[PDB]
């Protein structure tokens, strides 16, 4: 499938050992105020780690009394051991992988989610993302807010800032043709 990408990206590596929030509606806004529009079908939306072409290790935690959701893909490129840990914890041991999106939140993504998370361990090495992840439909649109990286900044077509939580973010655009979903 062909879809654009919504891209919310710290213009440094984010802390990762305390509680970090992603208050949600302040990229939200940013985005509609540069004709980034989400779709009116939420599908699931997750405090995720993206992984690319390389191999790491990682432990999340995500807080809320009503987390629900369990995100465990991989295109079954390489080595992947995800946990469901208990409550929102899990961690992740993945070895010379393809892509693949491993994280816990929310059957339906909301815009107005607010969430905190403590990252236990950010240790990617290769390309990998500490972000918020979600996917929507109408139009069909997978959304980004990085707070943390590997090897690898995710760019694209730059579209302005946004300050919220503590940090400001880098906002971009990008493109693909023939990717899937979840």
């Amino acid at each position: 499938a062909t879809f654009t990408q919504y891209w919310s990206v710290r213009q440094s590596k984010r802390p990762t050992g305390s509680n970090a929030t992603i208050t949600f509606t302040n990229h939200v806004n940013a985005w509609k105020s540069h004709g980034m529009n989400l779709g009116s079908n939420w599908a699931y939306q997750v405090m995720a780690t993206e992984g690319y072409q390389s191999s790491g290790s990682s432990n999340v935690t995500v807080w809320g009394a009503s987390t629900d959701y369990w995100q465990n893909w991989t295109d079954g490129g390489g080595i992947v051991n995800a946990v469901n840990g208990s409550g929102g914890n899990y961690s992740v041991n993945w070895s010379n992988t393809g892509n693949f999106v491993v994280g816990k939140g929310w059957t339906t993504g909301s815009p107005f989610r607010t969430i905190n998370y403590n990252a236990g361990v950010w240790a990617p090495n290769g390309n990998g993302y500490l972000t918020l992840y979600g996917w929507t439909r109408s139009p069909l649109i997978e959304y980004y807010v990085v707070d943390s990286w590997g090897t690898y900044r995710p760019t694209g077509t730059y579209k302005g800032t946004v300050k919220s939580d503590g940090g400001t973010y880098d906002i971009y655009t990008t493109t693909r043709y023939n990717a899937p979903s979840i």
